[PDB]
């Protein structure tokens, strides 16, 4: 279920990062002991599942006996309306209530579901007595999420809330250096410069960015430089 | 469900085509560990259904347990659509979010289908963040397709995106030579040169060219020269 | 759906419809595997529905368990507009997608109809991926259609165009004789030859003479011979 | 929906309509059998019309199952354009492509309106293919009928043209003796001879003569003879 | 809609309009049964229009479901054309082919309009074909009205003409006395064979006329006597 490039490790830091990344530590380290519930938000493409799946390793590389589960709110939403029709509901309940750790990502897929709310809330509550570690995941803080009650809102509140902001530059080329060293890549900097330079957007455009300018390089067999780069990105 | 005729073997590689052929080998040699989504996109008849039955072929070849599965992006939509009215949701799902590599021909029949290009979001991360191939072939880049939601076109530009453009007259005649030696035609060369300088579209108006040729030749029967070619495709 | 005088048996073969003749045939013992699709085009009364009924008769009759239909574009363009109406596409497409030889007639009549070219594009392509046989018919070759996408007019470009030409003196006197033969009739040559010579448009212009000739003799109860025939044809 | 008075025992068979009177009745005795389409032109008064009509009473006495539709093609037209105007073509479609046979008189009311020409061939092709018997009325050739495509034309040239020429002295006397005998009259043949004489244009300027004749017999209380025939008629 | 003052009660009876009486209250007592279509022509002032509206009335009184339509054809001409204009040609139909009985008065006033001349044949034969009344009035007879096609004049030729002459002095005077008895007055039967000896033209003169010599009686104060009459009129 864990992607196994979304570790701590492969985590780049910069200032509009380090908050979630200190908060996704502390709850690693010290599962439902450190900050119940973490609540992380922020744009497209800035690392929350990526921090959520590194809680995830980070507990089971340290407690082999953790029941760690991860998934979008939609799969959470999926499997409780089947457990309905199919009349199983007792079982979604023994899944979902006994984990150790829930990394649930993306809560804002739950606007306008008032049944999944509901079920999500009950959850919550028996998951946070019984000191279990919840982490919630979204594109907006809990007050900007519609259809949601003050109920449920005042527990996303309870815990820490970190945002994550889009990284600067230097913090892309450091994300870009990341990359490349995963794949023994020697790259100069005045590419990783050019690259950063063009797309301030989301880290996925910017990976992506990287991907064809070595595939190229790889292509025409030619070393790599700012010259090769701009040809690459034409388009 | 894949063709037999469109393999690595029968696609003949040029200027206009080498990028997305290295790309859908390494895709293949590797599903998921190489360039994961890998996007295509081009002109007309120039090769991307080919590169993405190649690309099954292979995996399927190399791992006879895969779960390989090619589909329109319109037949996806369909039976997408159908799905919700007769109530089997959780089938449609079960299929599509549990394959190893998902081939998706012309992503654009997505444009204006907010729906669709929602399951088709979710569809796409489940597979991306359980390491399964994605393969998606457009008639244009990411950037310019319409309603086409940015959360959607930033997942098309994560991977690799590669284009084919029209090949030149010498990769025209050998495509034209590859498709006689595979119907064990002997034809003369100045023909192919005859067609190849005629035809300058897309592929399948140079194969309906060489067809005609030998179909002409056939109910006349006379011997394929430049003069019959010409007489065979004046209209 | 198929016309019983529309077969093989009462085709005239002569050197304007040789090579249509021969194609059609060719689909007819090797549906999918010999021409796919075949394009035929020319202009009226030349035999072009003719010859797509005697596609049908021919895979039919050497094939019970085949899903054989005939339609015209404009029956096409009806039935679809209509299920959209009914919310009833899904029926629509379970049938035109699932044959295993579609035979569509007229498919000029398909020009500024945007919604059903598409449908016509889907299905087409789902048909030529199963390996399913596509037969069209036109009044003219496809860069003449008026409306048509590029990615449509080359899928009328892949297979075999053959256009079918105004039938000469010697195929003219030859149908004449047949439909005589078929009709149980008995004429004299310089009557066929009289006939042949004066209608040199359409087969329909030219059965529609032989059927006023046999009526006008029927009428003044005399035997057929030149002198009626000029007399009758007076126009 | 039919003229009782119009019947081929009513039609006074001359040389004139001999031929329309002969086709006419064999299409009657054997509708979609005999004659498909019949084809009936002639200048103004001269009974196609009362042919059309004579057809749809012999089908439906002989069949009381069979759907005959008798109407102008001015009467087609508005329905058309107004099922369009409505939103209910598809409601057109089911009458008139559904018929067992359809007499449409004037087919020259069709010229310059392509809209309706292009309905009434698919609704010609469509009647044709499933054995129903087309009868297409004129007051002159298909050639000389303006705006005509040739796919139409060719169509009413398929099957059975008559023409029908004015009638001669004989068939003019023939006639209005037939008119006298159906209202019981008793008229000398001196007074036939003398209308038939004065009037050679078209039956209804005899009709209306032999109705101003009895008239004035009956307003002036006198018997009717050539003195008062001359007397009414004066003008 | 109709002039109360034009009934068959008002209508004098002389020999020059004895024919057209007669037919227009054979028509009125048996409407479509006795004469459709009749035709009307004549001079000026000889109760062309009057003979219309009496059939009206009649027709009314002894059936309330009736519906009846008086109009010149200059009112159907430009209704016509503003139905056209204002796309609700469709609403002109519905109204005058549906009615039991058409009054048209006046129809030489069609002669240069071939458009609404067409629009006036198909409404003709709609009445006609449904049996229902057409009555036709004119100056002329329809030989003599220009620009009228063939197949319209036929028409007008194909049921009753009357003509009227101009009234003879017995009938002026019978026409004077009831014009008079119905204002009444007592005007001696030497003033009403004044004024008919010399006003021979037409009855809207030869009302002018009496009109006048009373007017002329009412304001010098003196009783009506011919030498009055003689002066009144001297100008
Ligand atoms: N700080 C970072 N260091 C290294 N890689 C990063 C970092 N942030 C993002 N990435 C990479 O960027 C990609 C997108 O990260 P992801 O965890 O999906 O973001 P997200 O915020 O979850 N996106 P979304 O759900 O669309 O709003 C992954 O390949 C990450 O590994
Ligand atoms: N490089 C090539 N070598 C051999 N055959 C080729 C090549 N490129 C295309 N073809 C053939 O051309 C035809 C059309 O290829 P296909 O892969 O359908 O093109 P496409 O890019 O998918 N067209 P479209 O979906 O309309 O934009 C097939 O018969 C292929 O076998
Ligand atoms: N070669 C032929 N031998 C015998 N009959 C023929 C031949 N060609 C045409 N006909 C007859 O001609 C008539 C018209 O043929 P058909 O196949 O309908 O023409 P088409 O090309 O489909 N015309 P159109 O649809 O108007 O463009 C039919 O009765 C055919 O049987
Ligand atoms: N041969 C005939 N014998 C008897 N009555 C006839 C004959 N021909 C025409 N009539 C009568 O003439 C009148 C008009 O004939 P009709 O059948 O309407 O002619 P038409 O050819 O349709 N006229 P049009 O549409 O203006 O060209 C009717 O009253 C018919 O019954
Ligand atoms: N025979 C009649 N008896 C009494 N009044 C009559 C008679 N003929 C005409 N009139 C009167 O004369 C006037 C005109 O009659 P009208 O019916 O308009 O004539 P017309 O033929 O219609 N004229 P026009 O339309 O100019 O060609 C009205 O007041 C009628 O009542
Ligand atoms: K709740
Ligand atoms: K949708
Ligand atoms: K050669
Ligand atoms: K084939
Ligand atoms: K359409
Ligand atoms: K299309
Ligand atoms: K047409
Ligand atoms: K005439
Ligand atoms: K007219
Ligand atoms: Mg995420
Ligand atoms: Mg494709
Ligand atoms: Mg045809
Ligand atoms: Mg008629
Ligand atoms: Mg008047």
């Amino acid at each position: 279920m864990l992607n196994p490039k979304y570790t701590f490790d492969t985590f780049v830091i910069g200032s509009g990062n380090r908050f979630a990344h200190a908060a996704s530590l502390a709850v690693a380290e010290a599962p439902a002991k450190a900050y119940n519930p973490l609540f992380i938000y922020g744009g497209v493409g800035l690392g929350k599942t990526h921090l959520m799946h590194a809680i995830g390793h980070y507990v089971i590389d340290h407690n082999p006996s953790a029941k760690v589960v991860y998934l979008s709110s939609e799969k959470f939403t999926n499997e409780f309306i089947n457990s309905i029709r199919d009349n199983k509901a007792v079982d979604f309940r023994n899944r979902y209530r006994n984990v150790d750790v829930l990394l649930i990502d993306d809560i804002q897929f739950l606007a306008g579901k008032e049944q999944t709310q509901e079920e999500f809330f009950h959850t919550f509550n028996t998951l946070h007595e019984e000191s279990k570690q919840i982490v919630i995941s979204s594109d907006r803080p809990p007050k900007e999420i519609p259809t949601l009650e003050d109920r449920l809102r005042s527990r996303f509140e309870w815990g820490l809330i970190t945002d994550i902001t889009p990284p600067d530059l230097e913090t892309r080329i450091a994300i870009l250096r990341k990359k490349a060293k995963a794949e023994g890549l020697d790259i100069p900097n005045e590419v990783m410069l050019y690259i950063a330079n063009q797309i301030d957007s989301n880290i996925r455009e910017l990976e992506g960015a990287l991907i064809r300018v070595v595939a190229y390089s790889s292509l025409i067999n030619k070393d790599i430089n700012a010259d090769l780069a701009a040809e690459a990105l034409k388009d």
